[PDB]
């Protein structure tokens, strides 16, 4: 009576990785071993099954190598990876009615088969794609049903989103109201707060599975000062000048990063130089900068090696977080981990999960949306002590820890499943 | 700009006529002269157009008669009666989600259309089928959609049955709901205080998007009239019931799936109920219904395809103790209203289940008789109603009928949704 | 290289059963050690397995102990039976397009699931239900889907419904684009009708015919002692010789002929019919009365009693005399039962009558007028005791060649099997 | 019992016109008083009606005042453009099953609220997002769908391309080829050798269903005259052509994921005609074309939303050796029948490959080359231009022009279409 599954139906992550649900699939493997461990001392056996749509090898980010290696991993642990149907072409990894549906029945096709040979399902799915799964499977299932507890995660559409992805968050929504095994598994204080309030989602049906990141991997280590200054020698920094650094993907249409804010801040903020690095040019940001005769440094397409030089530099000042709500950013954790020993502290923007980063002013800086508040949130770090830079920087890499450590957090999640389903049972 | 015009996106009421929503087509179209004058004096020339999913002549509650008559009518004002693409039969009135699909499609097709050659439409659009309505329309309609407030109103998805509603059901209210919030444009229409609270509470809709469409009667209508003794007893003389026993009468729709009327709960409470006689009229035969009777060994009328003249004599007869209302979870059904106004001078008092719109229309006990959903309950109810004072008895009569002058009158409920509609539309210009 | 599966896909067979889907899937697991031991001489290890949508304890059929039976069958062999989500309620067994797709999605995920763990699969699918699951196995599945034949069977639409158009013409799409999809057929006139209708390529036809399992005890030959003491309860008059029809009540749009036996008869000195219905037919009864023809009408009859009629040497023919219909294995049963005496067989020219009685060699063939029946039934009548004799044994004969379900199921997997090796 | 109307259920036209769809819709417009003219001789009042799906003003090839034209121009012969529901956010002329099933819901309620008014109704609808229409009328319609003979047409679901059609594709041309089996007022217009072809060997259509609708250009239009000398020079001085080079020219649509038009193949072939300069001019500019010349090292000239007096100068210049149409499988491309046209004095002749509806446009060589779809064949097809003597190249010229006239006159295929309809009208009743 002691077989428990975790099944995760993921859009990408094998096969294919494009983005931050496949980020999340990998540091879920890394994690597997600790995980079985940590559930054995409370008496599970668990066993990890992995749900992917079948991608086509043309499909973008395809890797035949990396599906061998998860396939290889988890069976190497008895668990599997599956491919699953989605009435589609395997191109893509998104679509419409048809996907989400074809999808959303391979995916529940797959927790009940994974039912029917264990004594317990975790069924965690991922996005509108898989967001019918609770709702087939606790409709169909019968006594396989009665030994699932479904925890859907990675966001519910919010108030232009397609009518399939409306339909398939609807569904999602009245089965977590509707049945105890339908839990919505929050990534943030933020979303938590949205869902209760906008789904009428249940306090008694959110169970964490909060943003994170792979505190140990590699890619956080700490440089020493010569590292530093060899990997940011080719970006054209001033020789002098206090840096306030951004990173990440161009503002768009519906897609504010407030970039223009640190620059129109720059203004009043002498000895202050932003650093901002966006995924393509952006001629835009250039011509602002030349307008306000701000002298900011424009990169783009850097790699996280050299952006994680510049903020553990110590001629960087801070990072800067300022744009409009988003609801599970790593970003600014990412920030404030790697600058444990040396360089940024965090300025965030008082939207979406940003407040809750940066512990509400605890570990790092809010401020509202303008200009004049940027401006005086960075003058606000500039007068800060050496003693008191170092309190926050301990904070804010304790916060990373505390919080926003990935093992601790599925750690967290698996738990909470573990706990929801004794008590619905 | 003075056209206005609403349209009605009904899933019955001209072809086919069986229950609440083909009830509530009649009552507008009966209302909708003094309407359109009372909306002349606050500036807007009123047009009708109704949208009705093409019936096959098979369907359960067709006349090609009703059609015309309700077409004509329109016509004769300068609206019009469309009859709606649905991609289906035509033999129900009903479906899943190429049924819901195609007729919010159509449904969006008409209000678009209409609002190209008028001034502003109000669209009020009636159950989980033309849920999608809304959001169709607000997402691909343009400047056309920016002269249309939708109301969308009646029926939807809850958790308040044991049959778990369709995932087509569950889509499409889930769309509106979205609708609601995104859209300045998309209000919802409650029926009673059940789908208001419903509304905010399962679907989280914000205060500002509830425009009232509360249920209500026509109680001007001929067929509420009093009735005299001998006009009862003339009525009820071929409905071949006992010669003894005092009835508890139940009408309506058939019990479906999705639909739990509960004629069966009375039934059952009968066998412990020596001097009952159940008396359930619905509109089709119902061989179930005489197979749970027999298996109970409960002398029960069971009768179909009443018309309401002999509902309403077995309603007023001194020889009926009650009308029993026992539906899972009705949205707002308007029929426990009927009992309450055409018994104002005698027969029926109302016993309720204390679900759905139900515990409201009495006033939750004070103009009828509140009952669990339980055979023992309803018996105890039917025990209840026997056993009042004659004081409570005249007082409880007096308290339903003025309920429904108060509360639940279609002519003032049709004119409140009309007058919000008007003042809705004012706000977002 | 040797791990062959066939995935049957299937409405109902296991869960539920209640029509001729159930009876298919019940013939095919009496035949499963047969086939097992066939192919492994063909160089195939052979495992069954089988998909079945999840259905609710409560849906009409439902036999949780059959369920049971089914499981322990398949997996005595190494084989699985897997409930398939079909995104319902688990009541019915049939739907529109939200189940049709589901069940084809999740039938065509056990196809490919199998796939991985096997070297070959052929995927036998059935009904509407099912008919998207070539296309999305072809569609998306890779280097799995390489490893898989489809047969798709059980009928392709000829007013349906929209989702049975759809579906039927989507299977009918990849039957012509792959060379993986094949349409198994029931009988020879399904094979021409959808040939001309759906264009299907000769090369993607493959046989799955429609037969009985001829060994059943049901079919058992009954002594005249046994026959007498069944049908006595049966009201049959002390003379006249039967005609006898069996099977559902005509229904609109669905004439099952029995009306032209009974005008028919009015020419017919001698001649009594007898027609079992589902239910009683009270029209029937309006009719034979009219005619002042002297017919016997029994409805709920079961095959034991059916089966008695048709042997007995009272009984002068088994009428069907219906419209086309795809697959009727009740003509089949009726010259099976009747080897040793009984009927001879009359056939309208409709469906796969004609195929069933070998166009007049196996019985008669007539066209559906009360004046060709009464015809049909004088050549019977006419029939000396040595060309009945003669006619008996072509019936019997034919029904082991051409109508035995256990020779017919080897057909198709042989069919399947020399498909698989020449798309490689 | 005069009153008929032609319903042109069109997936762009008048809102938005980027293709042969579009074009088709501005050459049936042009024709209408024409075609008015003819039936009334025949015993008809004609009414025309164009169906076509809301767009967004940033689809492409979006023009609000091509859309005003289209609509004053049939609101002032009395009939009437009509923007339907498709359940998308229109910024796009197709989509998948949501956009295919309510774009037919609406289109079929377009027809049945025509046929209420009307007659009779030859129903035209295009391409497999309409092909459910036809089902969707006759199933569910009654009286009115009894007033419909319906004519399906344009692109569809083929074996054809290595981009196997999508599902809604496969479904909704399956659902039309059903409904030609089971309703004699179902046809299917073949516009092409082609089309008709498969229609039979694919989807086993009687060749009673099946009525011409067969694609042609409209000869007479002003933007097909010859042109000076003087007038080329003028219109290609702007284009940025290179000063030395024989031009291969080429227009259309950009290639699209179900939709190759081959223009790749002819810059890869450009790779081994030294001489060979391609002009290609796509609706939208195209960054792929421009990394495939650069990466080929071909001094491709790549234009785009070109007006087509400056493609007709292009084709017509004596430095232009010949125009290219490579598309996988066009069901019926009217572009080649464009250049055999305007090239009757001068300029290009056709390459045509040899699939779809192309080798009959250059009646399989007589009247342009035959190609294969790689890209030494079509280098090889330039070869064979350049080569030909004074004699053929004289012949070839006057073929392809006189093959226009003789076979891809609009004005006589648009007459075709509706006597043929008009015939099956009267058949059907
Ligand atoms: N004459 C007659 N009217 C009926 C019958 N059944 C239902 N109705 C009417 O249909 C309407 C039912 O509406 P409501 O009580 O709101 O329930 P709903 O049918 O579930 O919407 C009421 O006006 C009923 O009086 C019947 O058998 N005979
Ligand atoms: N002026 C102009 N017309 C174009 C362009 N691209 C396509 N067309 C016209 O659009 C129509 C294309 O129709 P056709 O050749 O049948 O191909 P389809 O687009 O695949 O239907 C023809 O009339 C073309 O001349 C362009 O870039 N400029
Ligand atoms: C099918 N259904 C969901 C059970 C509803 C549909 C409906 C009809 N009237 C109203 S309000 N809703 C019903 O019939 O009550
Ligand atoms: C999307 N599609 C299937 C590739 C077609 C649709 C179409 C447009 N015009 C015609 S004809 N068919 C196309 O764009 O050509």
């Amino acid at each position: 009576g002691r077989a428990l599954a975790f099944v995760w139906l993921m859009v990408e992550g094998a096969q294919v990785a494009a983005g931050g649900v496949a980020g999340y699939v990998r540091n879920l493997l890394d994690e597997q071993d600790a995980l079985r461990d940590h559930l054995a001392e409370r008496g599970w056996s668990v066993e990890f099954v992995l749900g992917e749509p079948f991608y086509d090898p043309g499909a973008p980010g395809y890797d035949e190598e990396r599906w061998r290696r998860v396939r290889e991993h988890l069976a190497a642990r008895g668990g599997r990876a599956v491919r699953l149907v989605s009435d589609s072409d395997g191109l893509d990894g998104w679509g419409e009615e048809r996907f989400f549906h074809a999808l959303s029945a391979t995916g529940a096709q797959l927790v009940l088969d994974t039912a029917e040979r264990c004594d317990a399902v975790v069924a965690v799915s991922g996005t509108s794609a898989f967001a019918r799964v609770p709702g087939m499977v606790q409709r169909q299932g019968g006594e396989l049903a009665a030994k699932v507890l479904h925890v859907h995660t990675f966001g519910l559409a919010t108030h232009v989103p397609s009518p399939a992805e409306i339909a398939a968050d609807g569904d999602v929504a009245f089965w977590t109201r509707q049945s105890d095994r339908v839990s919505v598994g929050y990534i943030s204080r933020y979303t938590a707060e949205l869902y209760a309030r906008t789904y009428a989602i249940p306090a008694a049906a959110l169970l964490p599975n909060r943003s994170a990141i792979p505190r140990h991997a590699p890619r956080f280590g700490v440089l020493t000062e010569e590292r530093i200054n060899e990997r940011i020698a080719g970006l054209g920094l001033p020789a002098e000048g206090e840096f306030v650094v951004m990173w990440g993907r161009n503002s768009a249409p519906g897609l504010d990063k407030g970039y223009h804010l640190l620059l129109e801040a720059a203004r009043d903020l002498p000895g202050v130089v932003p650093v901002i690095a966006t995924r393509r040019p952006d001629p835009g940001l250039r011509r602002l900068a030349d307008r306000y005769a701000v002298p900011a440094v424009l990169l783009d397409d850097q790699p996280f090696t050299h952006l994680s030089a510049l903020l553990q530099s110590p001629r960087t000042l801070a990072a800067a977080f300022l744009g409009e709500a988003e609801p599970g950013a790593v970003s600014p954790m990412e920030a404030m981990w790697v600058a444990r020993e040396s360089g940024a502290l965090v300025i965030a923007a008082d939207t979406g999960n940003l407040p809750e980063v940066v512990d509400d002013g605890a570990a790092g800086i809010v401020t509202r949306r303008t200009a004049a508040d940027v401006a005086d949130a960075v003058r606000r770090v500039r007068k800060l002590t050496a003693d008191e830079r170092r309190r926050m920087r301990a904070a804010a890499a304790a916060r990373v820890r505390a919080r926003f450590d990935f093992a601790a957090n599925v750690r967290e999640l698996a738990d909470a499943a573990v706990d929801r389903l004794a008590e619905v049972s």
